[PDB]
């Protein structure tokens, strides 16, 4: 299959989601290491095999993920080292764009006040906002089959919407807290109660200094993805989904829950 649409066309996300897939073995919702080996494998092949040469990502993709045994990729870095999307990449990579922090605080914008998931009418209305952050307006081919991988990659419960770790996938693994806060899934219960005790004064609403009272029971259950010298920064970028420095909850629990959906 990759041997036919990765050297075919500029194809999808579902697409260009599956030929990744093929190699996708541990389907970790990233691509492995080896797999990466075998995977950029493929891809040097896809272009030999189809007939094309290796575009200077693939074969850079290789030569610089040729080795990433001991590392991972996300949708984003498949996304467009095989030519997919040129175009819908540049929403694709506007996670990593300027920031993996920063852009989910746009993420949320749309979110409907911030229901912690985007919708599909939403979602498929944020791919617009992208459009917006491009300057160029992604054409449908962009931001539909973006639309829908963001839905359908990271289909929760297939209701139509939007979680992070589908723009957590196609987000800047890099610094993403996101990729460590998957793992540090407490529990959307441990989320409603952790933040009830981070809402101290009863009134229902938590504000960016929960937030590090929040990571703050992180840290200290996993300084794998959750250190307290970046705590006060994970306590800053789940405030990223935050309402004007004051947090409503519906946007932290999507930052570490474990996928209540």
């Amino acid at each position: 299959m990759a041997e036919s649409h990765l050297q075919s066309s500029l194809i999808t996300a579902s697409q260009f989601f599956e030929i990744w897939l093929h190699f996708d073995a541990d389907g970790s919702g990233y691509l492995e290491g080896k797999e990466l080996q075998n995977l950029i494998q493929e891809l040097l092949q896809a272009r030999k095999k189809a007939g094309l040469e290796l575009s200077p990502e693939m074969k850079t993709f290789v030569d610089q993920y040729g080795q990433r045994d001991d590392g991972k990729i996300g949708i984003v870095e498949l996304a467009h080292v095989l030519p997919t999307e040129e175009n819908f990449l540049l929403l694709f990579r506007c996670q990593q764009l300027k920031s993996c922090e920063e852009f989910m605080k746009t993420w949320r914008k749309y979110d409907t006040d911030h229901s912690g998931f985007i919708e599909t009418e939403e979602l498929k209305n944020f791919l617009k906002d992208l459009l917006e952050k491009a300057n160029k307006t992604v054409d449908d081919t962009k931001l539909a089959e973006y639309t829908d991988l963001m839905l359908k990659l990271f289909d929760s419960n297939n209701d139509g919407k939007l979680e992070l770790t589908e723009m957590a996938r196609l987000l800047p693994v890099q610094e993403n807290f996101l990729l460590k806060f998957q793992g540090i899934k407490m529990c959307g219960k441990e989320f409603n109660k952790a933040f009830e005790l981070y809402d101290q004064d009863g009134n229902g609403y938590i504000d960016e200094n929960e937030l590090d009272a929040l990571l703050k029971d992180l840290c200290e259950k996993n300084k794998q993805e959750l250190d307290i010298n970046n705590i006060s920064t994970y306590k800053k970028n789940i405030m990223a989904l935050s309402d004007g420095g004051k947090l409503y909850r519906t946007d932290l629990a999507l930052i570490l829950s474990a996928g209540d959906n």
